C-alpha cells in the first residue's frame, strides 16, 4: 500500500520446539535488466567438443535460488541438528518478496545518477505445474547469501533443449515466460506464496557402529558349513578331498551372511599428496564417464561410496566426492589449498569404497587340469538382498533436487545429495517491467529497440519447517559431536574478518551420532 | 533345519530386502531375549572396602 | 567445622602429600598424591569455611 509503507519486516531466526526446528532468512536482493529485455537463442561454440555442444536459449527473467543449507541454518544451527538428531526433513515453505524498489539510472555525460521510479512494476510468477526446464538442482550459483548481512544478485535465468552440435532438432522446444500469468508489484505491493514438501523419507544424519560383515555373536560358532579345504596332503603330495567346516571368530571372514554391500561405479584414485599421483594428464581420460546419445559425460560425484578405506585419508575418488571453494577461490585450475574436499569415510560400513573392486566372481569351470579363475568386478548393478547408504548432505550443499520425468528411476535419492522430490519447490521467476524510452512522433512498426535504464532491488524471505527424528541412544560411552576448535587463532571459524568477509572454513556433514545396523 | 527371519539392516536404500540365507526379512524382527543369574557376593570382609567385590557364590538357572 | 566426615572411610579426592622425593644422596621436585583418611585428617577436601576474622590483642586474667 502506498509509497511510504513497507511491505514487510525483516525475519531472520530458528525456533526449536519438540520434532520441528523452523528457519527463516530474509536477504536483500538487487535485480538488472537481463539481455535487454530480449530472449536470446545460445549454442555452444563453433570449436566445441561433441562432448560440450549444447542449444537453448536465455531469457531476460532472473530467479530465486535458496537450494542451499547455508540459507537456512546458520552454523551454530547446523551444529545443533547435526548433534542432536538421527534424522531431517523438509515440511513446508513460506516465501516472500517485499519492500520492492525501481530505480532509474541516467549515465549520461559519462556521470551516473539514480532516481526511484515509484510508477515501475516487477513481474513475478511461481511454476506450480512445472511447465518450465527446472534448472534449479543443478548445483549453480546465486544462492541467497549465507550470511545474512550481504546482499545478492539475482541470477539470470536460462535453459538447453535438444541439440544436434550447435544445432536444434524438430523436437527442440522455445518457452516464452510472459505467455505465463504473472504478478505486476509496484513499490508498495508485496508476494507471497506457500508450498508443502511431499512425504519424503528422513535424511540419515548418523554413521553406523557396525560393520555389515561384522553382524554376528562373535562367542557362538555357526550351524552352517562352507568348503575350507580342496585338497589334503596324500604321502608325498596332495590329492582332491574337499572339506567343510563350521565358521567362528577365528574364520569370520567365511560366515554365511544375509546381506550384500552396495552398487559399485569404480572411481580412479587420487591422493592428496602431490608425489603420489602420476605425471600425465588423465582427468579425462582416466575417469569415470557414462555414454549418452555419442556423448561422454564425467559422472560426478556418482553412486555414493566410500572415499578411501582405513588409514588412507589421504586419497579421495577422482570425481567422486563433493568439491567446495574456499572463500576467494577462483574459477579455473586452482590448487588444491583453495578448495575444500568432503570426506564420505562414514559409510564405508555398508558401502564399497569407490577406487576399489565391489568383489570378485569366478570365471570358469575348474576341472582336474583347469584351475579356477576369479575376476574383479569393477561395476555391479543393485542385487536383491543389498543394503547401501545415501551421501551425506552439507551445509554448504544442496538441499533438494527435482526427479526426472520418466517411467522408471531407481531409488530416486539425488546423486549430490538431499532430497528428491516429484514436485520440487517451484521455480520462482522475476524481471523488470520494460518501460519504453521516448518515442518518435511517427508512428513506426518496428519493436522498441530504446529503453529506460532500470534495476529493481527489494527484500526475500524463506521460512522453512523441518521435521526432526531424534538421536535416542543406548550407549554406555560417549560419542562424537561437533565442535568448534579450542585454541586460539587469528580469526575464528564462521565468522567476518578485519575486512568484513565472511567465510565457511571448512565443510560439515550431518553424520556425527552413531547407530546399530 | 534353516533359520525362519532376518533383521533388516537400518539403512536408506535395501533393494529386496529378502535374507539372502533364506527367509523373511523383517524390518522389525522377534526382539532379542536377553537374560543373566543376578550375581550374588560372597561372604565380605567386616572392614570396609571401596574395591568392588569380586568373590560370588557359584550359581546356575 | 573441621570434623564432619566420616573417619572410617577415606575420600576418593586427592591432595598433594609430597613435593620432593629422595634422590640418590639428595631430593628431587617429584609431586606425590594421597588421599585423605582418619590419619592425615587436616588434609582433607571439605565445603565449607570458619567466619569473618577481625583480629584481637590477647590479655591474661
Amino acid at each position: 500500500d502506498g509509497v511510504g509503507n513497507s511491505s514487510g519486516n525483516w525475519h531472520c531466526d530458528s525456533t526449536w520446539m519438540g520434532d520441528r526446528v523452523i528457519t527463516t532468512s530474509t536477504r536483500t536482493w538487487a535485480l538488472p535488466t537481463y539481455n535487454n529485455h530480449l530472449y536470446k537463442q545460445i549454442s555452444s561454440q563453433s570449436g566445441a567438443s561433441n562432448d560440450n555442444h549444447y542449444f537453448g536459449y536465455s531469457t531476460p527473467w532472473g530467479y530465486f535460488d535458496f537450494n542451499r543449507f547455508h540459507c537456512h541454518f546458520s552454523p551454530r544451527d547446523w551444529q545443533r541438528l547435526i548433534n542432536n538428531n538421527w534424522g531431517f526433513r523438509p515440511k513446508r515453505l513460506n516465501f516472500k518478496l517485499f519492500n520492492i524498489q525501481v530505480k532509474e539510472v541516467t549515465q549520461n555525460d559519462g556521470t551516473t545518477t539514480i532516481a526511484n521510479n515509484l510508477t515501475s512494476t516487477v513481474q513475478v510468477f511461481t511454476d506450480s505445474e512445472y511447465q518450465l526446464p527446472y534448472v534449479l538442482g543443478s548445483a549453480h550459483q546465486g544462492c541467497l547469501p549465507p550470511f545474512p548481512a550481504d546482499v545478492f544478485m539475482v541470477p539470470q535465468y536460462g535453459y538447453l533443449t535438444l541439440n544436434n552440435g550447435s544445432q536444434a532438432v524438430g523436437r527442440s522446444s522455445f518457452y516464452c515466460l510472459e505467455y505465463f500469468p504473472s504478478q505486476m508489484l509496484r513499490t508498495g505491493n508485496n508476494f507471497t506464496f506457500s508450498y508443502t514438501f511431499e512425504d519424503v523419507p528422513f535424511h540419515s544424519s548418523y554413521a553406523h557402529s557396525q560393520s555389515l560383515d561384522r553382524l554376528m555373536n562373535p562367542l557362538i560358532d555357526q550351524y552352517l558349513y562352507y568348503l575350507s579345504r580342496t585338497n589334503t596332503p596324500s604321502g608325498t603330495t596332495t590329492q582332491s578331498r574337499l572339506q567343510f567346516s563350521q565358521a567362528g571368530a577365528s574364520d569370520i571372514r567365511d560366515q554365511s551372511r544375509n546381506w550384500l554391500p552396495g552398487p559399485c561405479y569404480r572411481q580412479q584414485r587420487v591422493s592428496k599428496t602431490s608425489a603420489d599421483n602420476n605425471n600425465s594428464e588423465y582427468s579425462w581420460t582416466g575417469a569415470t564417464k557414462y555414454h549418452l546419445n555419442g556423448r561422454d559425460s564425467l559422472v560426478n560425484p556418482g553412486p555414493a561410496m566410500a572415499s578411501h578405506k582405513d588409514d588412507e585419508e589421504k586419497f579421495f575418488p577422482q570425481s567422486g566426492v563433493l568439491i567446495f571453494g574456499k572463500q576467494g577461490s577462483e574459477k579455473t585450475n586452482v590448487d588444491i589449498e583453495k578448495v575444500m574436499i568432503t570426506d564420505e569415510e562414514e559409510i564405508r560400513t555398508t558401502n564399497p569404497v569407490a577406487t576399489e573392486q565391489y568383489g570378485s566372481v569366478s570365471t570358469n569351470l575348474q576341472r582336474g587340469n583347469r584351475q579356477a579363475a576369479t575376476a574383479d568386478v569393477n561395476t555391479q548393478g543393485v542385487l536383491p538382498g543389498m543394503v547401501w547408504q545415501d551421501r551425506d548432505v552439507y551445509l554448504q550443499g544442496p538441499i533438494w533436487a527435482k526427479i526426472p520425468h520418466t517411467d522408471g528411476h531407481f531409488h530416486p535419492s539425488p546423486l549430490m545429495g538431499g532430497f528428491g522430490l516429484k514436485h520440487p519447490p517451484p521455480q520462482i521467476l522475476i524481471k523488470n517491467t520494460p518501460v519504453p524510452a521516448n518515442p518518435s512522433t511517427t508512428f513506426s512498426a518496428a519493436k522498441f529497440a530504446s529503453f529506460i535504464t532500470q534495476y529493481s532491488t527489494g527484500q526475500v524471505s524463506v521460512e522453512i519447517e523441518w521435521e526432526l527424528q531424534k538421536e535416542n541412544s543406548k550407549r554406555w560411552n560417549p560419542e562424537i559431536q561437533y565442535t568448534s576448535n579450542y585454541n586460539k587463532s587469528v580469526n575464528v571459524d564462521f565468522t567476518v574478518d578485519t575486512n568484513g568477509v565472511y567465510s565457511e572454513p571448512r565443510p560439515i556433514g550431518t553424520r556425527y551420532l552413531t547407530r546399530n545396523l
